[PDB]
C-alpha cells in the first residue's frame, strides 16, 4: 500500500506528476501513479481501491486541470472519480498548483466542491527544492 | 565545468527540463539549468560559456518550443542563441522531443536549421525509465 496517491489530468500534468513521484521517491515514500502501478485488470476498481489505501492524496492541478470536471454530473471523468473517492475517504488532500485559476466552488460538481477546502501548494520552477521540501511537510 | 547543458523554453518545457536535471543528476551527471546554476551577472556571457563548457546539448523541445525561434534572425531568442551556440561549438546535441511537431528546415533561421541533422529522442510517458536509460546511452 503506497502512502502517496497522484491525481492528474493526463493532457497537461504528466510532466510534473511524474517530477513528483521522483523526489517523493527519494524521500522514502511509497508513490502510486498509474504509469509505474496500475497494472493488470479491471482498472476502475483497482484506481478507486489504491486511492483508498493512500494515506495521502497529492492532486496535480496544471492549466484547466478540472475542466472536464465541469457538468460531469454522472461522474465519468476519473480526476473527478480520484477526487471524490479522496473526499469520501477523508484522505490528507495536498493540491499541487501550477499555473492553475483557482475555480469559484459554483462551477465544480457538489460532490468535489469541498476540494477548495483543503490548502494547497504553489509550485515554484525557481525553488523547486523548497517547494519538495514543503510537500513533504504536508504529507504523513 | 557541467557535462550537460538543459536548453528549454521557459512557457512549455520547463518541467520536463526539471524532470530531465534529476535523472541526469542521479545517473552522476553534472548538470547546467538556468534555475539552479545561472547566478549572479552579465547572464549573456554566462549562458554561452555554460553552453561552451558541457561536452552535451540537451534540448527539451516541447510544443512549440521553436516558435520563437522562427523569423529570430538577429538572434535575440535565447533558445535560438543556445542552439547555435552548440552547433558553432560541435556540442553532442540530444533533442528530447515531447509532443513537438517537426518544423520544416525553411521555417527556421538558417543559422540553426542544422539541429534537424541530429537524431532526437521520444519522450515516453509510459516507459519513462526507458526513455531516461536511452538518453545516458546518448550522453558522452
Ligand atoms: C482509462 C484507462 C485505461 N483504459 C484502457 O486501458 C483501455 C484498453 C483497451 C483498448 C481497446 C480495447 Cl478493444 C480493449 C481495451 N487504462 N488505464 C486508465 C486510467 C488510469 C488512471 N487514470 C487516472 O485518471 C486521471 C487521468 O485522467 P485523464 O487525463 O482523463 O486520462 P485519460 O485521458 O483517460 O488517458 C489515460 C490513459 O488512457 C489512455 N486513453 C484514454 N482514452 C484513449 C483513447 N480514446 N485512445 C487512446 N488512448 C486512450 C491515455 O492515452 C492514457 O494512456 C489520473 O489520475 C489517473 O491515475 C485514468 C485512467
Ligand atoms: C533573460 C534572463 C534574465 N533576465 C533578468 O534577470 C532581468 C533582471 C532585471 C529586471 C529588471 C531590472 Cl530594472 C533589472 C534587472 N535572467 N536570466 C535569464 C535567462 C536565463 C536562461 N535562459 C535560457 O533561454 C532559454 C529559455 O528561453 P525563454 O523561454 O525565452 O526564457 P524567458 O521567457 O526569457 O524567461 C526566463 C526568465 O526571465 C524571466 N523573464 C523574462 N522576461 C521577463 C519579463 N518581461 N518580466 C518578468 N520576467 C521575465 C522569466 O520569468 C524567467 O524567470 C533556456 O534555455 C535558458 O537557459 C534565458 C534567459
Amino acid at each position: 500500500t503506497p502512502d502517496v496517491f497522484i491525481s492528474y489530468r493526463r493532457n497537461s500534468g504528466s510532466q510534473l506528476a511524474s517530477l513528483l513521484k521522483v523526489h517523493l521517491q527519494l524521500h522514502g515514500f511509497s508513490v502510486f501513479i498509474d504509469v509505474e502501478k496500475l497494472e493488470a485488470g479491471k482498472f476502475e476498481d483497482k484506481l478507486i481501491q489504491s486511492v483508498m489505501g493512500a494515506r495521502n492524496f497529492v492532486l496535480v492541478l496544471s492549466p484547466g486541470a478540472l475542466d472536464k470536471c465541469m457538468q460531469d454530473h454522472d461522474c465519468k471523468d476519473w480526476v473527478h472519480k480520484e477526487i471524490v473517492t479522496a473526499l469520501s475517504c477523508g484522505k490528507n488532500i495536498v493540491p499541487i498548483i501550477d499555473g492553475f485559476e483557482w475555480p469559484e466552488p459554483q462551477v465544480l460538481p457538489e460532490d468535489m466542491q469541498a476540494v477548495l477546502t483543503f490548502n494547497g501548494i504553489k509550485w515554484s520552477h525557481e525553488y523547486q527544492e523548497a517547494t519538495i521540501e514543503k510537500i513533504i511537510r504536508f504529507l504523513q
